[PDB]
Formats: C-alpha cells, sequence, structure tokens
C-alpha cells in the first residue's frame, strides 16, 4: 500500500525510549519499548498482585474494560538478558500510529523489581522474527505486513541524544528527514535473528578486536553497546577507561583525549568519537564520567555476540529491512 | 477556489508560536501569534509612546511610509486572558501566506510591559469569528474567504517540538498529511462564533476525576498551555501532587517522569497526554522544580467558564479549524 506510521518517541536519561500503544476498545495507553531484539508484546495485567512494587507502579491492563478483547490464557515466561516477566497470553487489537491490527499479546503477572522498578515504560513491543517468539505467537511487524497497508516491509528508528524529539520509529520506510546521505546495506548472516557479521572493531588506528569476524546484534532495546567479556576488557584497556564497580570510567576532562571506535560493517566503518561513546556530565578534571559500553555474556544459540544498542542507534539512523532480511545504516541528524 | 497556502512558524521554547505578514506598501513586516481564541488584528504603532518600553522593543507599524493606507482613526481596546492594549483603527493591505486583503486592523499606542517585554512576537491575528471581535471589523480569515481563492474553507495547525526542525505550520485553505497520520475525528461546535467544543470528562491515571456531567472546551491556539478553571486546576494540581508557584505549578523534576496521564474526552474519542506530553522535563534532578504545561484561568461568562486547549495539546495532535461546517478535527501530529 502506500502508508507509513511514524511513531514518536520519548528518551529518557538516553538509556531508555519509549513511544505509546493502544490496547483495546476503546484502547488503554501504554508506554513501550520497540525491541528488535525480541518478538513478544507484553504489558501488564490488572490481575497482577501488589506484592510486585513494579505492578503497584505501572499502568495496568484491564481486560474487562475491552469490547474487543479476547480470553486465551496460555502461561508464558518471556527471558530478557536483565530480567524475566511472566504471565498469560491474551488478544486484542493494538493501536500502533495510525495502524490498527490484532494482536495476541501477554498479560504480565509477575514482574521483578529488578529491573522492572528502574523502567519508566509499562511494556514492550518485540520487533524481532518469529523464530525467537515465545510461544510461535506471531510477532506483532509481521500482523502488520499481512495486512498490506506500508509502502515497504521496513522500519527505521531514529534516536536523538536527550538534551527535544526523543527518537522516532517510521513503520513502513524511513524519514529523510532524521538521516544524511543514502543507506548501505549488511545482510543478516541468517534470518531469525537481528544480527550481522562485523570483521573488525579498532580502536583508533588499529584493529585490536575480531580480527578474523565476529556477530553484532542490532539491538534497539539494548542501552549501550556490549561485547563479551573478554573483548571489553581488552578495549577498555586499549582506552584506558577503568571499571568502577559496575561500570568503565574516565576522567570528565580526559574525554576528549579517547580514540574513536570503529565498527567494520558490510565493507565500510562505522565510527564513533569520544563524543558518541562518553556521556559527558562535565568536563571536570574533578569528575568521573561514564562509558557507554558494558561487557556483556550472550548464551548461545545467540551469542557470543556484540549487540550494537542505543549507543551505536543514535549515531546512525537505523534501517530494518524485512524484505530482503538486511539491516541498513545512515548517519543521523 | 483552489489556493493552498501555508505559513510557517517560529517556535520560540514551546510557548511563543510565530509567523510573519507584510503590511503597506511597501510592506511592513511583523512578527505575530494567530490567534483562534480572538478575531482583530494589531501591531504596534509609530504613535506608539516610548514610555512603553514593550514598543521600544518591537517593530511598529508607520502609516507615513504606506502608499497603500486608508485613515480611520477609531478607538479600540483590547483585552485577552493576560493582558490589554489599546490603540486605533486603521486600514491598509495585508499579505499572509501569500494571500493578499485589504484588511481593516489595530494599531497599538499603549502597550504593556507585562506580559509584551516578554513576547518574541510584535502582535496577532485572531483567527476567531466576527462574533468576538472588537469593533464589528471583519476578521481577517473571513476577508480571505471573500476572495473566493482557497480550495477549503479550513485552516489547520501544526506546532512543532523543538531543538537545540520546521517551527509549525498553518494551512490556509486545507491540511498537510504530511504533518499527522490516522484520520480525522470531528467535534461539531457548540455554536457559531466560537471555537468552543463539548467536553464530557477529564481523567488523571483512570478516573474521571473531573469534568462529570460535562464541560466546555474552546480550542486556542493563542496559548502556550492547557488550562482549567481554578477550582478544576486545583483539583487536577492535587492529584499530580504538583506545587504552586507564581504563575505555574510545578514537579519535582525527577517525579516528572512517571505524572499520570491525562485524558480529555472529546466528541466520544479519548486525547491522551502524558506525563511526557505536559512536564518540561528541563532535569531529572530530584533538586530542581519543573515546569507543568498547565495551568488556570478563569474565563468570563459568555465563552467561559471553560477549558482551554493551547500548544500544549496541538502539539500532539494536528487542529484543523473547518469553518465550511462549523467543527473541529483532530488527528495524531507528525
Ligand atoms: C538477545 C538479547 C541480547 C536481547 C535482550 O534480552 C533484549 O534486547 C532486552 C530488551 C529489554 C527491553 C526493556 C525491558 C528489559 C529488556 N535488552 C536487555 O536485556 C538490555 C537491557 C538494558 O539495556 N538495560 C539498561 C542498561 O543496560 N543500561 C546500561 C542502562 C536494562 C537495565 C533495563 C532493564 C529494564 C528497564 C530498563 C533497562 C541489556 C543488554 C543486553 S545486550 C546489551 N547491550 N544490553
Ligand atoms: C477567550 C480567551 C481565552 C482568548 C485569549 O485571550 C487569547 O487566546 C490570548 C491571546 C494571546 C496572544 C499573544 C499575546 C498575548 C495574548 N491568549 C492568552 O491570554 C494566553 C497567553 C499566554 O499563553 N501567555 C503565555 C503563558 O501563559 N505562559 C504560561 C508561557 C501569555 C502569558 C504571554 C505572555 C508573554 C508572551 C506571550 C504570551 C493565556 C491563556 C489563556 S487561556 C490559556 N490556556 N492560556
Amino acid at each position: 500500500g502506500n502508508t507509513t506510521s511514524s511513531v514518536i518517541l520519548t528518551n529518557y536519561m538516553d538509556t531508555q525510549y519509549y513511544g505509546e500503544i493502544g490496547i483495546g476498545t476503546p484502547p488503554q495507553t501504554f508506554k513501550v519499548v520497540f525491541d528488535t531484539g525480541s518478538s513478544n508484546v507484553w504489558v501488564p495485567s490488572s490481575k497482577c498482585s501488589r506484592l510486585y512494587t513494579a505492578c503497584v507502579y505501572h499502568k495496568l491492563f484491564d481486560a474487562s474494560d475491552s469490547s474487543s478483547y479476547k480470553h486465551n490464557g496460555t502461561e508464558l515466561t518471556l527471558r530478557y538478558s536483565t530480567g524475566t516477566v511472566s504471565g498469560f497470553l491474551s488478544q486484542d487489537i493494538i493501536t500502533v500510529g495510525g495502524i490498527t491490527v490484532t494482536q495476541m499479546f501477554g498479560e504480565v503477572t509477575e514482574m521483578p523489581a529488578l529491573p522492572f522498578m528502574l523502567a519508566e515504560f509499562d511494556g514492550v513491543v518485540g520487533m524481532g522474527f518469529i523464530e525467537q517468539a515465545i510461544g510461535r505467537v506471531t510477532p506483532i511487524f509481521d500482523n502488520i505486513i499481512s495486512q498490506g497497508v506500508l509502502k515497504e516491509d521496513v522500519f527505521s528508528f531514529y534516536y536523538n541524544r536527550d538534551s527535544s524529539l526523543g527518537g522516532q520509529i517510521v513503520l513502513g520506510g524511513s524519514d529523510p528527514q532524521h538521516y544524511e546521505g543514502n543507506f548501505h546495506y549488511i545482510n543478516l548472516i541468517k534470518t531469525g535473528v537481528w544480527q550481522i557479521q562485523m570483521k573488525g572493531v579498532s580502536v583508533g588506528s588499529s584493529t585490536l578486536l575480531c580480527e578474523d569476524g565476529c556477530l553484532a546484534l542490532v539491538d534497539t532495546g539494548a542501552s549501550y553497546i556490549s561485547g563479551s567479556t573478554s573483548s571489553i576488557e581488552k578495549l577498555m584497556e586499549a582506552l584506558g577507561a577503568k571499571k568502577r564497580l559496575f561500570d568503565y570510567v574516565v576522567k570528565c576532562n580526559e574525554g576528549p583525549t579517547l580514540p574513536d571506535i570503529s565498527f567494520h560493517l558490510g565493507g565500510k566503518e562505522y565510527t564513533l568519537t569520544s563524543a558518541d561513546y562518553v556521556f559527558q556530565e562535565s568536563y571536570s578534571s574533578k569528575k568521573l564520567c561514564t562509558l557507554a559500553i558494558h561487557a556483556m555474556d550472550i548464551p548461545p544459540p545467540t551469542g557470543p555476540t556484540w549487540a550494537l544498542g542505543a549507543t551505536f542507534i543514535r549515531k546512525f539512523y537505523t534501517e530494518f529491512d524485512r524484505r530482503n532480511n538486511r539491516i541498513g545504516f545512515a548517519l543521523a541528524r
């Protein structure tokens, strides 16, 4: 068809980006995270206990209120790198932008404080493929395609640096207002995951890692870029950042001194200068500044893999092309 | 007819949206706000006393330089919710978005510093009905409607979010499909003469906490914030745990991102604002107060008492003001 649906995104501290969706009739509105790293749609259930403070502090779905609702009740546990959520599976109509589709989705009943008490949004909308779908429920994008409608079988993401417009997702295409140049594509290693092959990470001048290829997930639901523990160690040493309990820090004023990091993808370099990978809250010689790179050990079958998260997507407007199973990149604006 | 014309607006910090017009021959250019809550056109006059500092800081209109001017002289006072200006009527040629009308406007000679010294713009273009016109002078849109050039008898508003982009835009004669998505939902006005509509309820969180039984809502582009009566905003504010500063309501910045949705039940549909939509999240500090883009305003009868949906609302919802059929349509802006 010749349609395109923009979804406005809020950016909260550059770590969380979310937009609204409406479930039901008349719709209920939830804040969600559009995650290319998974394929299930889930929101909190009014049937969630207050025992969990997470539910107590999150919008909940009230099936009673939905004209269009449909019982189902299959139980489900969705497991994320950072947490787990369990609930059961309902159906209703979900409103995304100007689009509407009958979605099967989970109504969450168990949600831990760690990490959900740190989430500002309510649930998540899996932009992944059906192969990774807990319960072989069809992911929302699949359902949207079916309905014809969209001009192209792709979706794009723009993430902004927090200061304005926090970001934007375009279903059916891309916004030429939010990127410079033209896209360069990198094919999927295999279908089922949004993961491409990378063939080197350079620190400044030199390929320091992933010399003979490695994998990268392009993950819109990952705050930071991660790499295996061993690569991050190596990398940080080369940068001279230091482990501070949780993260790697650098003296604020020394931020500008760090080298550029380049990801070699599909024959091109994607370069990040320290300004893109250090959160320079100051430039004081008296303060420590945080790096938005973290180690993450992803289990097979998926990992060991690099995950290119919001850190990278802030820099490169991203296009996920389902038609050709390829991911494209252009410099954002 | 067949024209469609647009005015591009500048967005000053989310609170002032102004476009330009030209008056006279040769044209004298002015920054103006296009306001649906009023129907007069005015600019500051070269006759304005320099004793009004607002008249030292804004472009003044000088008839002595205009060949197309026709003197009128009739005095007129313009009262707005937040201030007043006085002047007299003049007539000259006004160019808006490419359209040229011979318009009767006011030359303001008395301009107070509050609010005007805070104004990035010079005057106002009232986009309301002749019913609201001081002096019974014909409103500009109506004059345009007389020319028979517009494709449609509508005008729409796009208000954008800022930057460190295109500020907003008025389309004269239609709408702009690049700035909205989905379909319009039309509400009919209660009656001609005022851009007001029936509202059945306002919800904080879940609960139609307010406006049970029903209320009025003015859709007014000439207002930065959304406004309710004082007693309604009193309730609202308490629900959000907001704290009344001089002229505004505030909240601890850190509390900001979790404030509950507020819904406006209009024409059977529900218009929802999320915390992101109505809090000026200028920081996350637990140690700073952040402004809410909502406030009280007691509008006297006949229009009031009412709610007024200002730039806060229009920002999320593209608005079409339809004269042909006397109605307002909202769509989801993009
Ligand atoms: C194949 C897997 C790598 C896919 C992965 O499970 C999914 O992308 C999953 C989706 C998330 C959507 C919001 C609800 C939590 C889960 N992201 C994740 O699990 C990433 C979560 C994630 O990015 N965060 C923030 C974070 O890590 N930093 C550094 C702020 C966690 C704290 C989170 C949790 C809850 C609310 C908000 C944030 C961790 C990660 C893995 S690889 C990497 N670079 N980062
Ligand atoms: C029937 C009436 C409600 C109609 C009302 O008089 C008109 O819409 C009137 C026209 C304005 C055009 C710009 C010059 C000032 C006057 N707007 C208004 O009076 C709104 C003015 C208005 O919104 N402002 C900004 C303001 O209130 N804040 C909080 C930034 C005034 C203070 C202002 C000051 C400085 C510069 C510019 C504007 C106040 C309001 C009333 S209902 C509501 N939600 N907000």
